[PDB]
Protein backbone atom coordinates (compact mmCIF):
# COMPACT_ATOMS: atom_id res chain seq x y z
CA UNK A 1 0.00 0.00 0.00
CA UNK A 2 0.87 3.54 0.12
CA UNK A 3 3.96 4.32 2.21
CA UNK A 4 5.10 0.85 2.42
CA UNK A 5 2.50 -0.19 4.41
CA UNK A 6 0.26 -2.90 3.50
CA UNK A 7 -4.00 -3.06 3.51
CA UNK A 8 -5.62 -2.15 6.73
CA UNK A 9 -6.21 -4.77 9.31
CA UNK A 10 -9.50 -3.79 9.79
CA UNK A 11 -10.96 -4.08 6.71
CA UNK A 12 -14.75 -5.02 5.76
CA UNK A 13 -16.83 -5.59 2.94
CA UNK A 14 -20.45 -4.61 3.14
CA UNK A 15 -23.35 -5.30 1.02
CA UNK A 16 -26.44 -1.72 0.43
CA UNK A 17 -29.52 -3.34 0.84
CA UNK A 18 -31.91 -2.20 -1.38
CA UNK A 19 -34.01 1.08 -1.83
CA UNK A 20 -37.18 -0.39 -1.55
CA UNK A 21 -38.39 -2.34 2.03
CA UNK A 22 -37.61 -5.96 1.84
CA UNK A 23 -41.46 -6.69 2.11
CA UNK A 24 -41.39 -5.22 -1.40
CA UNK A 25 -38.86 -6.82 -2.66
CA UNK A 26 -39.12 -10.44 -1.63
CA UNK A 27 -40.19 -12.44 2.08
CA UNK A 28 -37.97 -12.52 5.06
CA UNK A 29 -37.34 -15.95 4.75
CA UNK A 30 -35.29 -15.27 0.94
CA UNK A 31 -34.02 -12.45 2.56
CA UNK A 32 -32.54 -14.21 5.70
CA UNK A 33 -31.20 -16.89 3.08
CA UNK A 34 -29.55 -14.14 1.02
CA UNK A 35 -27.90 -12.67 4.32
CA UNK A 36 -26.53 -16.23 4.83
CA UNK A 37 -25.39 -16.54 1.31
CA UNK A 38 -24.08 -12.51 1.65
CA UNK A 39 -21.73 -13.76 4.93
CA UNK A 40 -20.66 -16.78 3.21
CA UNK A 41 -18.85 -14.59 0.44
CA UNK A 42 -17.07 -11.88 2.57
CA UNK A 43 -19.82 -9.42 3.44
CA UNK A 44 -20.18 -8.87 7.01
CA UNK A 45 -22.76 -7.01 7.36
CA UNK A 46 -25.65 -5.10 5.64
CA UNK A 47 -26.04 -1.22 5.57
CA UNK A 48 -29.73 -0.46 5.18
CA UNK A 49 -31.80 3.22 4.71
CA UNK A 50 -34.33 3.68 7.54
CA UNK A 51 -36.45 7.16 6.00
CA UNK A 52 -37.40 9.69 8.12
CA UNK A 53 -40.32 9.57 5.62
CA UNK A 54 -41.46 6.00 7.45
CA UNK A 55 -39.96 6.50 11.12
CA UNK A 56 -41.98 9.76 11.08
CA UNK A 57 -44.29 9.99 9.30
CA UNK A 58 -47.76 10.89 10.71
CA UNK A 59 -46.82 13.79 12.33
CA UNK A 60 -43.81 15.47 15.49
CA UNK A 61 -43.04 12.76 17.69
CA UNK A 62 -45.65 9.89 16.02
CA UNK A 63 -42.95 7.31 15.11
CA UNK A 64 -43.19 4.42 13.88
CA UNK A 65 -39.65 2.13 14.14
CA UNK A 66 -41.75 -1.23 13.24
CA UNK A 67 -40.42 -1.85 9.53
CA UNK A 68 -36.70 -1.14 11.27
CA UNK A 69 -37.20 -3.55 14.11
CA UNK A 70 -38.71 -6.55 11.62
CA UNK A 71 -35.92 -5.72 9.15
CA UNK A 72 -33.08 -6.31 12.41
CA UNK A 73 -34.83 -9.19 13.80
CA UNK A 74 -34.02 -11.02 10.37
CA UNK A 75 -30.27 -9.87 10.32
CA UNK A 76 -30.51 -11.22 13.38
CA UNK A 77 -31.87 -15.13 12.55
CA UNK A 78 -29.58 -14.66 9.40
CA UNK A 79 -26.57 -13.90 12.37
CA UNK A 80 -25.16 -10.93 10.15
CA UNK A 81 -24.71 -7.25 10.99
CA UNK A 82 -26.44 -4.46 10.33
CA UNK A 83 -25.69 -0.94 9.51
CA UNK A 84 -28.06 1.65 9.74
CA UNK A 85 -28.33 5.06 7.76
CA UNK A 86 -30.71 7.16 9.67
CA UNK A 87 -31.87 8.95 6.07
CA UNK A 88 -33.44 12.33 7.03
CA UNK A 89 -33.21 12.95 3.12
CA UNK A 90 -35.60 12.32 0.41
CA UNK A 91 -35.97 8.84 -1.41
CA UNK A 92 -36.35 8.94 -5.22
CA UNK A 93 -35.18 11.95 -7.32
CA UNK A 94 -31.50 11.03 -7.33
CA UNK A 95 -29.31 8.51 -9.52
CA UNK A 96 -30.27 4.81 -9.15
CA UNK A 97 -33.46 5.79 -7.04
CA UNK A 98 -36.34 3.73 -7.29
CA UNK A 99 -38.88 4.53 -4.53
CA UNK A 100 -40.54 7.68 -3.40
CA UNK A 101 -40.15 8.71 0.57
CA UNK A 102 -39.86 12.44 0.84
CA UNK A 103 -39.19 13.57 4.17
CA UNK A 104 -42.28 14.23 6.99
CA UNK A 105 -44.58 16.78 5.28
CA UNK A 106 -45.69 18.27 8.21
CA UNK A 107 -41.70 19.32 8.93
CA UNK A 108 -42.05 22.11 6.06
CA UNK A 109 -45.13 24.32 8.40
CA UNK A 110 -42.74 24.52 11.35
CA UNK A 111 -41.72 27.97 9.50
CA UNK A 112 -43.31 30.50 7.73
CA UNK A 113 -39.84 31.94 6.29
CA UNK A 114 -37.87 29.98 3.48
CA UNK A 115 -35.06 28.56 6.38
CA UNK A 116 -35.81 25.49 5.94
CA UNK A 117 -34.94 24.69 1.97
CA UNK A 118 -32.99 25.88 -0.80
CA UNK A 119 -33.35 27.99 -3.48
CA UNK A 120 -30.49 27.62 -6.68
CA UNK A 121 -29.31 30.51 -8.19
CA UNK A 122 -31.80 30.37 -10.50
CA UNK A 123 -34.85 29.74 -8.21
CA UNK A 124 -35.50 26.24 -8.38
CA UNK A 125 -36.69 25.02 -4.91
CA UNK A 126 -35.30 21.96 -3.03
CA UNK A 127 -37.01 20.15 -0.31
CA UNK A 128 -34.94 16.86 -0.91
CA UNK A 129 -33.62 17.54 2.90
CA UNK A 130 -33.61 20.42 5.47
CA UNK A 131 -31.21 23.29 4.95
CA UNK A 132 -28.47 23.66 7.07
CA UNK A 133 -28.88 26.84 7.81
CA UNK A 134 -32.00 25.92 10.09
CA UNK A 135 -29.91 24.32 12.70
CA UNK A 136 -33.05 25.43 15.28
CA UNK A 137 -35.01 22.94 13.32
CA UNK A 138 -32.20 20.28 12.81
CA UNK A 139 -31.27 20.21 16.54
CA UNK A 140 -34.87 19.38 17.45
CA UNK A 141 -35.81 16.87 14.83
CA UNK A 142 -32.78 15.01 14.37
CA UNK A 143 -32.43 14.97 18.55
CA UNK A 144 -35.79 13.72 18.56
CA UNK A 145 -35.57 11.03 15.62
CA UNK A 146 -32.12 10.00 17.18
CA UNK A 147 -33.11 9.74 20.28
CA UNK A 148 -36.38 7.94 19.80
CA UNK A 149 -34.33 5.84 17.10
CA UNK A 150 -31.89 4.55 19.97
CA UNK A 151 -35.09 3.64 22.44
CA UNK A 152 -36.58 1.19 19.76
CA UNK A 153 -33.59 -0.43 18.00
CA UNK A 154 -31.96 -1.24 22.05
CA UNK A 155 -32.99 -4.27 21.78
CA UNK A 156 -30.59 -5.10 18.61
CA UNK A 157 -27.86 -2.93 20.01
CA UNK A 158 -25.80 -6.45 19.26
CA UNK A 159 -26.66 -6.94 15.50
CA UNK A 160 -25.67 -2.80 14.76
CA UNK A 161 -22.23 -2.73 13.89
CA UNK A 162 -22.36 0.73 13.19
CA UNK A 163 -24.36 3.77 12.91
CA UNK A 164 -24.61 6.15 9.44
CA UNK A 165 -25.81 9.89 9.36
CA UNK A 166 -27.95 11.79 6.52
CA UNK A 167 -26.13 14.86 5.94
CA UNK A 168 -28.03 16.51 3.18
CA UNK A 169 -29.03 14.95 -0.22
CA UNK A 170 -28.68 11.30 -1.36
CA UNK A 171 -27.52 11.13 2.29
CA UNK A 172 -24.49 12.61 1.95
CA UNK A 173 -23.01 16.02 3.12
CA UNK A 174 -23.47 18.76 0.30
CA UNK A 175 -25.49 21.25 -1.30
CA UNK A 176 -28.45 19.87 -3.68
CA UNK A 177 -26.60 21.62 -7.08
CA UNK A 178 -26.66 18.62 -9.50
CA UNK A 179 -30.53 17.91 -10.07
CA UNK A 180 -32.58 17.50 -13.23
CA UNK A 181 -35.10 20.34 -12.33
CA UNK A 182 -32.11 22.60 -11.99
CA UNK A 183 -30.90 21.83 -15.05
CA UNK A 184 -27.32 21.18 -13.14
CA UNK A 185 -27.51 17.05 -14.03
CA UNK A 186 -23.96 15.46 -14.62
CA UNK A 187 -21.80 16.58 -16.13
CA UNK A 188 -23.13 20.27 -15.84
CA UNK A 189 -21.56 22.54 -13.74
CA UNK A 190 -23.52 22.76 -10.50
CA UNK A 191 -25.81 25.65 -9.26
CA UNK A 192 -24.93 27.24 -5.35
CA UNK A 193 -28.18 27.11 -3.27
CA UNK A 194 -27.94 29.71 -1.00
CA UNK A 195 -30.75 32.27 -3.13
CA UNK A 196 -33.29 31.92 -0.04
CA UNK A 197 -34.06 35.43 1.57
CA UNK A 198 -33.02 33.24 4.95
CA UNK A 199 -29.69 31.98 3.02
CA UNK A 200 -29.06 35.29 2.11
CA UNK A 201 -29.60 37.62 5.09
CA UNK A 202 -27.44 34.86 6.98
CA UNK A 203 -24.13 35.47 4.24
CA UNK A 204 -24.50 39.06 5.00
CA UNK A 205 -24.64 39.02 9.27
CA UNK A 206 -21.50 36.46 8.42
CA UNK A 207 -19.93 39.17 6.72
CA UNK A 208 -20.64 41.89 9.20
CA UNK A 209 -20.00 39.67 12.43
CA UNK A 210 -16.41 39.12 10.14
CA UNK A 211 -15.33 42.71 9.06
CA UNK A 212 -17.92 44.51 11.64
CA UNK A 213 -18.97 47.35 9.21
CA UNK A 214 -20.05 47.88 5.49
CA UNK A 215 -16.79 50.04 5.43
CA UNK A 216 -14.10 47.47 6.95
CA UNK A 217 -16.17 44.87 4.11
CA UNK A 218 -15.57 47.37 1.28
CA UNK A 219 -12.02 47.74 2.37
CA UNK A 220 -11.42 44.32 2.14
CA UNK A 221 -13.43 43.37 -0.71
CA UNK A 222 -11.54 46.23 -2.21
CA UNK A 223 -15.12 46.49 -3.52
CA UNK A 224 -17.94 49.82 -3.12
CA UNK A 225 -20.44 48.89 -1.77
CA UNK A 226 -22.98 50.98 -1.57
CA UNK A 227 -25.40 49.58 1.34
CA UNK A 228 -25.57 46.14 3.74
CA UNK A 229 -28.14 44.61 1.59
CA UNK A 230 -25.50 44.49 -1.27
CA UNK A 231 -24.01 42.05 0.52
CA UNK A 232 -25.36 39.05 -1.59
CA UNK A 233 -24.36 35.48 -3.11
CA UNK A 234 -23.29 35.36 -6.31
CA UNK A 235 -25.37 36.96 -8.80
CA UNK A 236 -23.83 34.89 -12.09
CA UNK A 237 -22.48 31.51 -10.94
CA UNK A 238 -20.48 30.76 -13.94
CA UNK A 239 -18.66 33.93 -13.40
CA UNK A 240 -18.36 33.85 -10.17
CA UNK A 241 -16.57 29.97 -10.99
CA UNK A 242 -14.72 31.62 -13.61
CA UNK A 243 -12.56 33.85 -11.73
CA UNK A 244 -14.86 35.77 -9.22
CA UNK A 245 -13.90 32.92 -6.52
CA UNK A 246 -10.25 34.63 -6.78
CA UNK A 247 -11.10 37.90 -5.36
CA UNK A 248 -11.44 38.10 -1.32
CA UNK A 249 -14.64 38.37 -1.88
CA UNK A 250 -14.91 35.08 -3.19
CA UNK A 251 -12.68 33.47 -0.51
CA UNK A 252 -15.19 34.73 2.03
CA UNK A 253 -18.53 33.37 0.02
CA UNK A 254 -16.53 29.98 -0.26
CA UNK A 255 -15.71 30.12 3.41
CA UNK A 256 -19.54 30.90 4.35
CA UNK A 257 -20.42 28.25 2.48
CA UNK A 258 -18.49 25.28 2.95
CA UNK A 259 -18.89 26.81 6.61
CA UNK A 260 -22.77 25.55 7.08
CA UNK A 261 -21.95 22.38 6.05
CA UNK A 262 -18.75 22.23 8.61
CA UNK A 263 -21.23 23.42 11.31
CA UNK A 264 -24.04 20.78 10.06
CA UNK A 265 -21.61 17.86 10.76
CA UNK A 266 -20.34 18.90 14.03
CA UNK A 267 -24.06 19.38 14.92
CA UNK A 268 -24.98 15.72 13.81
CA UNK A 269 -21.89 14.56 15.16
CA UNK A 270 -23.07 15.86 18.70
CA UNK A 271 -26.46 15.08 18.92
CA UNK A 272 -25.81 11.55 16.93
CA UNK A 273 -22.91 10.99 19.76
CA UNK A 274 -25.37 11.90 22.70
CA UNK A 275 -28.21 9.65 21.54
CA UNK A 276 -25.96 6.19 20.39
CA UNK A 277 -22.75 6.45 22.09
CA UNK A 278 -23.84 4.99 26.06
CA UNK A 279 -26.68 3.11 23.94
CA UNK A 280 -25.07 1.31 21.09
CA UNK A 281 -21.24 2.01 21.70
CA UNK A 282 -20.50 2.01 17.58
CA UNK A 283 -18.42 4.27 15.11
CA UNK A 284 -20.90 6.66 13.81
CA UNK A 285 -20.30 8.11 10.25
CA UNK A 286 -21.48 10.31 7.36
CA UNK A 287 -20.74 10.56 3.63
CA UNK A 288 -19.12 12.79 1.64
CA UNK A 289 -20.08 12.92 -2.22
CA UNK A 290 -18.10 12.39 -5.10
CA UNK A 291 -18.32 15.09 -7.23
CA UNK A 292 -16.09 14.52 -10.00
CA UNK A 293 -17.24 16.16 -13.52
CA UNK A 294 -15.92 19.70 -14.15
CA UNK A 295 -12.32 18.78 -11.86
CA UNK A 296 -10.01 19.86 -14.43
CA UNK A 297 -11.93 22.41 -16.39
CA UNK A 298 -10.09 24.97 -17.52
CA UNK A 299 -12.84 27.37 -17.64
CA UNK A 300 -14.87 26.93 -14.10
CA UNK A 301 -12.46 24.69 -12.21
CA UNK A 302 -14.16 22.56 -9.60
CA UNK A 303 -17.44 23.77 -11.73
CA UNK A 304 -19.47 21.15 -9.97
CA UNK A 305 -17.64 21.00 -6.50
CA UNK A 306 -17.90 24.13 -5.32
CA UNK A 307 -21.45 24.58 -6.22
CA UNK A 308 -22.16 21.40 -3.87
CA UNK A 309 -19.92 22.86 -1.01
CA UNK A 310 -16.54 21.12 -1.63
CA UNK A 311 -14.11 23.89 -1.68
CA UNK A 312 -11.70 23.01 0.94
CA UNK A 313 -11.51 19.29 1.52
CA UNK A 314 -8.99 19.35 4.04
CA UNK A 315 -10.69 22.24 5.91
CA UNK A 316 -14.03 19.36 5.59
CA UNK A 317 -12.52 16.60 6.63
CA UNK A 318 -11.28 18.80 9.97
CA UNK A 319 -15.26 19.26 10.89
CA UNK A 320 -15.37 15.45 10.82
CA UNK A 321 -12.50 14.53 12.91
CA UNK A 322 -13.45 17.22 15.18
CA UNK A 323 -17.42 15.86 15.12
CA UNK A 324 -15.78 12.10 15.70
CA UNK A 325 -17.64 10.78 12.41
CA UNK A 326 -15.76 8.41 10.24
CA UNK A 327 -15.61 9.72 6.63
CA UNK A 328 -17.30 7.14 3.58
CA UNK A 329 -16.41 8.31 -0.24
CA UNK A 330 -17.51 7.27 -3.19
CA UNK A 331 -16.46 6.32 -7.44
CA UNK A 332 -13.94 3.67 -6.27
CA UNK A 333 -14.58 1.91 -9.53
CA UNK A 334 -14.28 4.89 -11.91
CA UNK A 335 -10.79 5.54 -12.97
CA UNK A 336 -9.63 9.49 -14.83
CA UNK A 337 -10.54 10.66 -17.81
CA UNK A 338 -10.36 14.49 -17.17
CA UNK A 339 -11.51 15.32 -21.18
CA UNK A 340 -14.17 17.59 -22.79
CA UNK A 341 -16.95 17.49 -21.68
CA UNK A 342 -17.17 15.97 -18.38
CA UNK A 343 -13.44 17.08 -17.25
CA UNK A 344 -13.77 13.53 -14.67
CA UNK A 345 -11.09 13.21 -12.34
CA UNK A 346 -12.54 10.20 -9.92
CA UNK A 347 -9.49 8.40 -9.24
CA UNK A 348 -7.36 11.81 -8.53
CA UNK A 349 -10.19 12.22 -5.91
CA UNK A 350 -10.56 9.53 -4.64
CA UNK A 351 -6.77 9.57 -3.62
CA UNK A 352 -6.49 13.04 -2.09
CA UNK A 353 -9.58 12.55 0.25
CA UNK A 354 -7.34 9.37 1.38
CA UNK A 355 -4.71 11.27 1.54
CA UNK A 356 -5.99 13.96 3.43
CA UNK A 357 -8.45 11.43 5.88
CA UNK A 358 -5.06 9.37 6.66
CA UNK A 359 -3.14 12.23 7.42
CA UNK A 360 -5.88 13.29 9.59
CA UNK A 361 -6.26 9.53 11.53
CA UNK A 362 -10.32 9.86 9.76
CA UNK A 363 -11.75 6.31 9.48
CA UNK A 364 -12.10 5.76 5.77
CA UNK A 365 -14.47 3.74 3.83
CA UNK A 366 -15.88 3.78 0.39
CA UNK A 367 -18.24 2.69 -2.02
CA UNK A 368 -18.93 2.43 -5.74
CA UNK A 369 -20.84 5.47 -7.45
CA UNK A 370 -22.35 2.85 -9.89
CA UNK A 371 -23.91 -0.70 -10.17
CA UNK A 372 -20.68 -2.69 -10.89
CA UNK A 373 -21.14 -5.43 -13.82
CA UNK A 374 -17.84 -6.91 -14.77
CA UNK A 375 -14.62 -8.16 -12.51
CA UNK A 376 -12.62 -5.21 -13.92
CA UNK A 377 -14.08 -2.97 -11.89
CA UNK A 378 -14.25 -4.71 -9.03
CA UNK A 379 -10.00 -4.81 -9.78
CA UNK A 380 -10.48 -0.63 -9.83
CA UNK A 381 -11.74 -0.77 -6.03
CA UNK A 382 -9.60 -3.49 -4.52
CA UNK A 383 -6.28 -1.30 -5.84
CA UNK A 384 -7.92 1.76 -4.14
CA UNK A 385 -9.62 0.03 -1.12
CA UNK A 386 -6.32 -1.75 -0.78
CA UNK A 387 -3.58 0.75 -0.80
CA UNK A 388 -5.12 3.58 0.46
CA UNK A 389 -5.83 2.21 3.96
CA UNK A 390 -10.02 1.89 3.38
CA UNK A 391 -11.38 0.32 6.14
CA UNK A 392 -14.16 -0.75 4.40
CA UNK A 393 -15.90 -1.19 1.26
CA UNK A 394 -19.29 -1.19 0.93
CA UNK A 395 -21.18 -2.66 -2.58
CA UNK A 396 -24.14 -0.81 -4.36
CA UNK A 397 -26.14 -2.74 -4.61
CA UNK A 398 -27.83 -6.16 -3.37
CA UNK A 399 -29.44 -7.29 -6.15
CA UNK A 400 -26.42 -6.83 -8.47
CA UNK A 401 -24.49 -9.71 -6.83
CA UNK A 402 -27.36 -11.87 -5.54
CA UNK A 403 -29.07 -12.45 -8.34
CA UNK A 404 -25.43 -13.02 -10.16
CA UNK A 405 -23.45 -15.86 -9.06
CA UNK A 406 -20.38 -14.88 -11.38
CA UNK A 407 -20.36 -11.46 -10.28
CA UNK A 408 -20.74 -12.70 -6.69
CA UNK A 409 -17.68 -15.36 -6.70
CA UNK A 410 -15.71 -12.77 -8.14
CA UNK A 411 -16.57 -10.06 -5.53
CA UNK A 412 -15.44 -13.03 -2.81
CA UNK A 413 -12.64 -13.08 -4.59
CA UNK A 414 -11.23 -10.03 -4.90
CA UNK A 415 -13.16 -7.88 -2.19
CA UNK A 416 -14.80 -10.44 0.16
CA UNK A 417 -11.63 -11.20 1.60
CA UNK A 418 -10.99 -11.18 5.83
CA UNK A 419 -7.29 -9.82 6.50
CA UNK A 420 -4.96 -11.74 8.08
CA UNK A 421 -1.27 -11.21 9.70
CA UNK A 422 1.64 -12.69 8.12
CA UNK A 423 4.92 -12.49 8.77
CA UNK A 424 7.20 -12.41 5.57
CA UNK A 425 10.37 -13.57 5.88
CA UNK A 426 13.56 -13.16 3.29
CA UNK A 427 16.64 -14.67 3.66
CA UNK A 428 20.40 -14.11 1.76
CA UNK A 429 19.83 -10.95 0.57
CA UNK A 430 21.98 -9.11 -1.12
CA UNK A 431 21.62 -5.47 0.50
CA UNK A 432 24.44 -3.21 0.84
CA UNK A 433 24.23 0.14 3.02
CA UNK A 434 21.67 2.14 2.33
CA UNK A 435 19.23 -0.20 0.27
CA UNK A 436 15.79 -1.56 1.86
CA UNK A 437 13.86 -4.49 0.64
CA UNK A 438 10.40 -4.75 0.15
CA UNK A 439 7.70 -7.20 -1.51
CA UNK A 440 5.57 -6.73 -4.24
CA UNK A 441 2.38 -9.35 -5.73
CA UNK A 442 0.18 -9.92 -7.75
CA UNK A 443 -3.00 -9.01 -5.67
CA UNK A 444 -4.10 -5.29 -4.94
CA UNK A 445 -3.04 -6.30 -1.51
CA UNK A 446 0.10 -6.59 -2.64
CA UNK A 447 0.40 -3.30 -4.93
CA UNK A 448 -0.25 -5.47 -7.74
CA UNK A 449 3.48 -5.10 -8.63
CA UNK A 450 4.01 -2.29 -8.12
CA UNK A 451 7.65 -0.91 -7.14
CA UNK A 452 6.92 2.69 -7.09
CA UNK A 453 4.48 3.60 -4.86
CA UNK A 454 2.43 0.28 -3.25
CA UNK A 455 5.06 -1.50 -2.35
CA UNK A 456 5.54 -3.14 1.34
CA UNK A 457 7.91 -2.59 3.22
CA UNK A 458 10.39 -5.11 5.09
CA UNK A 459 12.65 -4.56 8.38
CA UNK A 460 16.06 -5.82 8.33
CA UNK A 461 16.73 -8.55 11.35
CA UNK A 462 20.02 -7.98 12.74
CA UNK A 463 19.84 -11.40 14.78
CA UNK A 464 19.21 -13.52 12.08
CA UNK A 465 20.74 -11.23 9.12
CA UNK A 466 17.53 -11.47 7.06
CA UNK A 467 14.46 -9.47 6.12
CA UNK A 468 10.90 -9.89 7.81
CA UNK A 469 7.91 -8.23 8.03
CA UNK A 470 4.77 -8.64 9.49
CA UNK A 471 2.29 -8.23 6.58
CA UNK A 472 -1.23 -8.03 6.30
CA UNK A 473 -2.67 -10.25 3.68
CA UNK A 474 -6.10 -12.09 2.31
CA UNK A 475 -7.14 -14.81 4.19
CA UNK A 476 -7.65 -18.10 1.72
CA UNK A 477 -6.66 -16.40 -1.14
CA UNK A 478 -3.85 -17.42 -3.78
CA UNK A 479 -1.15 -15.19 -3.91
CA UNK A 480 2.93 -14.25 -5.82
CA UNK A 481 4.76 -12.50 -4.65
CA UNK A 482 9.05 -11.59 -4.51
CA UNK A 483 11.41 -9.40 -2.40
CA UNK A 484 13.26 -6.69 -4.43
CA UNK A 485 16.17 -4.04 -3.09
CA UNK A 486 15.41 -0.35 -3.42
CA UNK A 487 18.68 1.80 -3.67
CA UNK A 488 19.11 4.65 -1.48
CA UNK A 489 18.22 6.75 -4.07
CA UNK A 490 15.14 4.94 -4.56
CA UNK A 491 15.47 2.76 -7.79
CA UNK A 492 14.89 -0.87 -7.97
CA UNK A 493 18.53 -2.60 -7.80
CA UNK A 494 17.65 -6.29 -8.00
CA UNK A 495 14.72 -8.87 -7.49
CA UNK A 496 14.44 -11.82 -5.88
CA UNK A 497 15.71 -15.37 -7.81
CA UNK A 498 12.29 -17.10 -7.65
CA UNK A 499 8.91 -15.78 -7.63
CA UNK A 500 7.22 -16.86 -4.66
CA UNK A 501 3.53 -18.34 -3.79
CA UNK A 502 1.47 -18.83 -1.12
CA UNK A 503 -1.63 -20.98 -2.10
CA UNK A 504 -3.47 -19.76 -0.15
CA UNK A 505 -2.62 -17.54 2.49
CA UNK A 506 -3.52 -19.54 5.60
CA UNK A 507 -6.31 -17.97 7.86
CA UNK A 508 -4.23 -18.61 10.95
CA UNK A 509 -1.15 -16.34 11.58
CA UNK A 510 2.06 -18.25 10.81
CA UNK A 511 5.23 -17.72 8.82
CA UNK A 512 6.56 -17.77 5.01
CA UNK A 513 10.43 -18.20 4.36
CA UNK A 514 11.86 -18.07 1.50
CA UNK A 515 15.46 -17.16 0.13
CA UNK A 516 16.87 -14.38 -2.27
O1 LIG B 1 -21.84 41.14 -2.10
C1 LIG B 1 -20.93 41.69 -3.03
C2 LIG B 1 -21.32 41.32 -4.44
O2 LIG B 1 -21.01 39.92 -4.61
C3 LIG B 1 -21.27 39.40 -5.92
O3 LIG B 1 -20.38 39.91 -6.87
C4 LIG B 1 -19.09 39.27 -6.89
C5 LIG B 1 -19.06 38.21 -7.99
O4 LIG B 1 -20.01 37.20 -7.71
C6 LIG B 1 -17.67 37.59 -8.09
O5 LIG B 1 -17.63 36.68 -9.18
C7 LIG B 1 -16.63 38.70 -8.32
O6 LIG B 1 -16.89 39.34 -9.52
O7 LIG B 1 -16.69 39.67 -7.27
C8 LIG B 1 -17.99 40.31 -7.14
C9 LIG B 1 -17.88 41.30 -5.99
O8 LIG B 1 -16.96 42.34 -6.29
C10 LIG B 1 -22.72 39.65 -6.34
O9 LIG B 1 -22.89 39.28 -7.70
C11 LIG B 1 -23.10 41.12 -6.16
O10 LIG B 1 -24.48 41.30 -6.43
C12 LIG B 1 -22.80 41.56 -4.73
O11 LIG B 1 -23.12 42.94 -4.56
O1 LIG C 1 5.65 -5.85 -13.52
C1 LIG C 1 4.83 -7.00 -13.58
C2 LIG C 1 5.65 -8.26 -13.36
O2 LIG C 1 6.42 -8.08 -12.15
C3 LIG C 1 7.29 -9.16 -11.83
O3 LIG C 1 8.29 -9.34 -12.79
C4 LIG C 1 9.60 -8.87 -12.41
C5 LIG C 1 10.52 -10.07 -12.19
O4 LIG C 1 10.05 -10.85 -11.10
C6 LIG C 1 11.95 -9.60 -11.92
O5 LIG C 1 12.81 -10.73 -11.83
C7 LIG C 1 12.41 -8.68 -13.05
O6 LIG C 1 12.38 -9.38 -14.25
O7 LIG C 1 11.52 -7.56 -13.17
C8 LIG C 1 10.17 -7.95 -13.50
C9 LIG C 1 9.37 -6.67 -13.68
O8 LIG C 1 9.55 -6.13 -14.98
C10 LIG C 1 6.50 -10.46 -11.67
O9 LIG C 1 7.39 -11.54 -11.42
C11 LIG C 1 5.68 -10.73 -12.94
O10 LIG C 1 4.88 -11.89 -12.77
C12 LIG C 1 4.79 -9.53 -13.25
O11 LIG C 1 4.09 -9.74 -14.46
O1 LIG D 1 -28.71 3.37 -0.14
C1 LIG D 1 -27.76 4.40 0.09
C2 LIG D 1 -28.05 5.63 -0.76
O2 LIG D 1 -28.07 5.23 -2.15
C3 LIG D 1 -28.34 6.28 -3.10
O3 LIG D 1 -27.34 7.28 -3.10
C4 LIG D 1 -26.00 6.93 -3.48
C5 LIG D 1 -25.87 6.98 -5.01
O4 LIG D 1 -26.64 5.94 -5.60
C6 LIG D 1 -24.41 6.85 -5.44
O5 LIG D 1 -24.29 6.97 -6.85
C7 LIG D 1 -23.60 7.95 -4.75
O6 LIG D 1 -22.27 7.87 -5.13
O7 LIG D 1 -23.67 7.77 -3.34
C8 LIG D 1 -25.02 7.93 -2.83
C9 LIG D 1 -24.95 7.78 -1.32
O8 LIG D 1 -24.51 6.48 -0.95
C10 LIG D 1 -29.68 6.95 -2.77
O9 LIG D 1 -29.92 8.01 -3.68
C11 LIG D 1 -29.62 7.49 -1.34
O10 LIG D 1 -30.82 8.16 -1.00
C12 LIG D 1 -29.36 6.34 -0.37
O11 LIG D 1 -29.26 6.86 0.94
O1 LIG E 1 -24.89 12.65 -10.44
C1 LIG E 1 -25.07 11.28 -10.13
C2 LIG E 1 -24.17 10.40 -10.98
O2 LIG E 1 -23.93 11.09 -12.23
C3 LIG E 1 -23.17 10.32 -13.17
O3 LIG E 1 -23.88 9.17 -13.46
C4 LIG E 1 -21.79 9.96 -12.58
O4 LIG E 1 -21.09 9.11 -13.48
C5 LIG E 1 -21.95 9.25 -11.22
O5 LIG E 1 -20.67 9.06 -10.63
C6 LIG E 1 -22.83 10.09 -10.29
O6 LIG E 1 -23.07 9.38 -9.08
CA1 LIG F 1 -39.87 15.28 16.06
Amino acid sequence: AVNGKGMNPDYKAYLMAPLKKIPEVTNWETFENDLRWAKQNGFYAITVDFWWGDMEKNGDQQFDFSYAQRFAQSVKNAGMKMIPIISTHQCGGNVGDDCNVPIPSWVWNQKSDDSLYFKSETGTVNKETLNPLASDVIRKEYGELYTAFAAAMKPYKDVIAKIFLSGGPAGELRYPSYTTSDGTGYPSRGKFQAYTEFAKSKFRLWVLNKYGSLNEVNKAWGTKLISELAILPPSDGEQFLMNGYLSMYGKDYLEWYQGILENHTKLIGELAHNAFDTTFQVPIGAKIAGVHWQYNNPTIPHGAEKPAGYNDYSHLLDAFKSAKLDVTFTCLEMTDKGSYPEYSMPKTLVQNIATLANEKGIVLNGENALSIGNEEEYKRVAEMAFNYNFAGFTLLRYQDVMYNNSLMGKFKDLLGVTPVMQTIVVKNVPTTIGDTVYITGNRAELGSWDTKQYPIQLYYDSHSNDWRGNVVLPAERNIEFKAFIKSKDGTVKSWQTIQQSWNPVPLKTTSHTSSW
